């Protein structure tokens, strides 16, 4: 199948199956050709962890002569690829434009499940070891057999050191290797950066393109660092009575790992030390920020940098996620002399190698807290080209796969990497409010709007962008920032005037399973034969095409998320820091959300529900203590994607052709809204047209579009009104004052001004303004979810849009302007200029000749 | 390369055709020389 049969096909009644079956027949569809990889590192990391998605849209009026936009064509992207914050130097109190004042940490824990290991084949030696302790003895004490009595049970006589010490896992020869390769996808991603470029707070700050350069930091405080003992084989065996235990004691000695010395030199030890410890040991940041943040007008005007970028650091999200891994590591290394000098750090001393003098048979095993103090690599403050710190984790990737690991593996590392894969900020919506004719029938009639925050001053600012960054809206705003599954955070960290502290919580985002470096000791003792012609994926051997699969599938995670949300009505606001003391209706609408994401997990992922989505955080709330809830009802649903990359994923059609225009001659379709005061007379006698329930939609997808023509306003730029609102209201029989207005997801002008370039690269000559349309200059666009079908997630009862003074007629169709979406197949510039590079124009040679295999 | 070729211009395309239509002038003309013209020569001497 191609994108051109799923965008011309919808969701059906059965609706999980249909999106799993879906979801994994776009996952099919991510192909990034790593011949690529070979030639343009950039191009696959921008066209990897930055997805396009184009789309066509439209606007339509009835009854004016106005020409608007019919057919333009945007691209739209979601997601944070990194953060802005203010640096470790600022003294001042002011608020700083996009600077936020602390970002926040996305912790996760160990997984209690652990991932079951696969049988595996045993190595000529391991294969010896096997049949020899299998083979029949008589004891007698005049040979060896008789040792395993006379002296302990692990003794060495008979079998080698390396039998006796892998004799468990030699008579039992399982392996499994996910758990390194969700931390290696986890490390590449949020080292780089998925998503939209967007890397603040405001939705206006945006990054220029993928980094170039990295800056290492050392924080004592925030670091969740591990103690690692380096040792040789022959100094590590004395430790013990004769020989080592084939257990790992207690107490560093938590975990050992035994490295051949021809495979310490390269370049994936030091990450390999890494994605199995806890992190993160170091902090990353781009080296200079003024150079790869640029600002984004309201019409598309790409300004000079930052107005206070002197003053701000550029976290990548590898600083704003916590992972639980071992605690304790022995490097053992195996086949080396008693003059080995450690080859990633100077003053670092083996024990039982090179001593501190010139001296050999170093007696120390010393502990080294981080793995920052071995690996100069990952010093204090080293500037660090991007090629050469992800050269490591690709050689590591492409080796674990094509060595140790099966495809099912990967598969499963993906799909669970895919779950932390991204971060997106608070929800903004606004509020239409209400016409003026039903100003005596509500609780909420002023238009209002809420985390709308824009810092862009070059062009002007849009009505609905009115936060002002405080310290407590700060803080409120950093607490709504959510996972793919929608996952928000309680921890913190904060490094300010030259002190670093950190807020972890005992609640966990979620949890990862931890590798049993006894596989990885096995492995690369070559006790194991490896598994090699045990995968059956092309994309599965390189990283960068596995990093783009689980980019696409985190982003159908948050897609399919916001439409369960959609489906179990769980409004925006129970995902803010307020969502546990203003209404218990927010855990009334996870008690259906947790069915929905619990359904599709055991569904498609596999993998336990409880290591990727939990209430803990959302249960968890802190509210602070002086930002105010705007006067907004709880009518739109939780939604982080726009709404072109939503029917991509989900299959849902917007079209034009669900506008009516509907000249009405008879009654049909239409109902009579009366309210009658406390002496009988009647004060509203509207018409109205009944809301479509989720049964209907169920048993007919189509009555859902056609709910988005009908309650969809293009969002004005300058002014607070919306045509809509001078025509229909919402009346909610179940609420005390009954009428009511629209809500919608507003994004912002700029962040849609940031869709009109193929690719996510704008530093001065990317023309992101529309040239002879201009359209855009008054009305921005509604990519928002319609409102939600139901405003109670247990009781379904019917609510009425309804007019305004039934001059205008509801069954007529719309009065204001309407606007369309479609799913649109459209490959990029560079997109086809890379494909031309590698398939059109290929020569290579290892191609033309070793063709025969 | 954020316009594709293949894709099309994205400027004013000029389209021309070719199109029958005689002027005013000259349909009256026509109208006084042959829908008008009485003469004498003609209506007279026709036989040849």
């Amino acid at each position: 199948k191609t994108l051109y049969n799923y965008y011309s096909e919808g969701p059906s009644t059965p609706i999980m199956p249909h999106l799993v079956n879906r979801l994994r027949g776009l996952d099919a569809l991510a192909k990034i050709d790593a011949t690529l990889t070979k030639v343009d590192m950039n191009a696959a990391y921008i066209f990897a962890l930055r997805p396009t998605f184009p789309y066509s849209y439209g606007y339509k009026q009835r009854f004016s002569n106005r020409r608007l936009t019919t057919s333009a064509v945007c691209y739209a992207r979601t997601g944070l690829s990194s953060f802005l914050t203010v640096n470790k130097t600022y003294t001042s109190n002011s608020p700083l434009k996009g600077g936020s004042r602390g970002w926040p940490i996305f912790n996760v824990g160990v997984s209690p499940h652990v991932a079951e290991p696969h049988m595996r084949t045993l190595s000529p030696i391991g294969l010896e070891v096997f049949s020899q302790n299998l083979a029949t003895f008589s004891k007698t004490l005049l040979t060896a057999s008789s040792k395993v009595f006379t002296q302990s049970l692990y003794t060495a006589d008979i079998l080698s050191i390396f039998g006796e010490v892998f004799l468990p896992h030699v008579m039992q020869p399982v392996s499994n290797y996910t758990p390194i390769l969700v931390r290696a996808l986890l490390a590449l991603i949020h080292i780089l950066g998925p998503g939209s470029g967007n890397c603040s707070l405001s939705s206006s700050i945006f990054e220029s393109s993928i980094p170039q350069f990295f800056t290492v930091s050392h924080s004592t405080n925030m670091s969740n660092r591990t103690r690692y003992c380096l040792h040789t084989w022959s100094a590590y065996k004395d430790m013990f009575r004769n020989g080592i235990p084939p257990q790992s004691t207690l107490p560093g000695s938590s975990a050992r790992v035994l490295i051949p010395a021809a495979l310490v030199t390269s370049p994936m030890f030091p990450w390999l030390l890494a994605l199995v410890s806890s992190g993160p040991q170091f902090f990353l940041y781009s080296k200079d920020a003024s150079i790869n943040t640029v600002d984004i007008g309201s019409r598309g005007r790409i300004t000079s940098p930052i107005p206070d970028v002197a003053n701000l650091d550029l976290h990548r999200l590898w600083n704003l996620f916590r992972f639980d891994g071992h605690r304790y590591i022995d490097v053992v290394i195996v086949g080396v002399d008693r003059d080995y000098v450690w080859p990633y750090q100077n003053g670092v001393y083996v024990h039982g190698g090179k001593g501190p003098n010139g001296t050999d048979n170093y007696g120390n095993a010393d502990v080294h807290d981080g793995i920052g103090t071995i690996f100069s690599s990952f010093n204090d403050n080293v500037n660090v080209q991007t090629s050469d710190l992800i050269l490591g984790l690709l050689t590591l990737w492409n080796h674990i796969t094509t060595t140790y690991a099966t495809e099912e593996e990967v598969t499963m590392a993906i799909k669970i990497a895919a779950a932390f894969a991204l971060v997106y900020p608070v929800q903004p919506i606004v509020y239409s409010g209400c016409p003026r004719a039903f100003q005596s029938h509500t609780s909420y009639y002023q238009p209002s709007s809420e985390n709308c925050y824009t810092t862009d001053t070059a062009e002007v600012k849009s009505t609905w962008d009115t936060v002002e960054l405080s310290v407590q809206v700060n803080n409120a705003m950093v607490l709504g920032m959510t996972l793919p599954f929608g996952q928000p955070t309680v921890s913190s960290a904060q490094w300010f005037n030259n002190i670093d502290k950190a807020e972890i919580s005992m609640f966990k985002v979620g949890n990862l399973p931890l590798q049993n470096l006894d596989y990885l000791s096995l492995d690369m003792m070559e006790f194991y034969a490896p598994t090699t012609g045990q995968l059956y994926d092309i994309r599965s051997d390189n990283l960068i095409l596995s990093a783009h699969r689980t980019v696409n599938l985190g982003i159908g995670y948050t897609a399919l998320a916001d439409f369960f949300a959609y489906l179990a009505s769980v409004p925006a606001q129970s995902f803010y820091h307020d969502r546990m003391v203003t209404s218990p209706i927010s855990k009334q609408t996870y008690s259906v959300y947790e069915r929905f994401i619990e359904r599709f997990v055991d569904d498609f992922v596999g993998w336990d529900r409880c290591d990727l989505f939990n209430l803990d955080t959302l249960l968890a709330a802190k509210r602070i203590a002086g930002v105010a809830s705007s006067p907004i009802p709880w009518h739109c649903s939780l939604q982080r994607c726009p709404l072109p990359i939503i029917m991509h994923y989900t299959g849902l059609h917007f079209g034009q052709e669900h506008i009516t225009v509907r000249d009405v001659a008879g009654v049909e379709g239409l109902q009579q809204i009366v309210m009658r005061n406390d002496q009988g007379k009647i004060v509203v006698d509207a018409l109205g047209t009944a809301a479509p329930s989720r049964l209907a939609v169920k048993l007919d997808w189509s009555r859902l579009s056609a709910w988005y023509s009908d309650t969809t306003c293009a969002i004005p730029l300058s002014d607070r009104v919306m045509e809509i609102i001078n025509y229909a209201a919402i009346w909610d029989p179940t609420q005390e004052r009954r009428a009511t207005g629209f809500v919608y997801t507003y994004f912002s002008p700029n962040f849609l001004s940031s869709f009109n370039a193929s690719e996510p690269i704008f530093n001065t000559s990317i023309n992101l303004t529309p040239p002879y349309d201009d359209t855009s200059h008054t009305v921005i666009q509604n990519l928002s979810m319609p409102q939600m079908l139901s405003f109670d997630p247990y009781y379904e009862s019917t609510f009425y849009v309804v007019s305004a003074d039934n001059e205008w007629i509801p069954t007529s169709g719309p009065a204001w302007k309407v606007p369309y979406l479609e799913n649109v197949v459209k490959r990029s510039g560079r997109r086809l200029l890379a494909e031309l590079r590698i398939a059109s124009n290929n020569g290579s040679g290892d191609r033309t000749f070793l063709d025969d295999v």
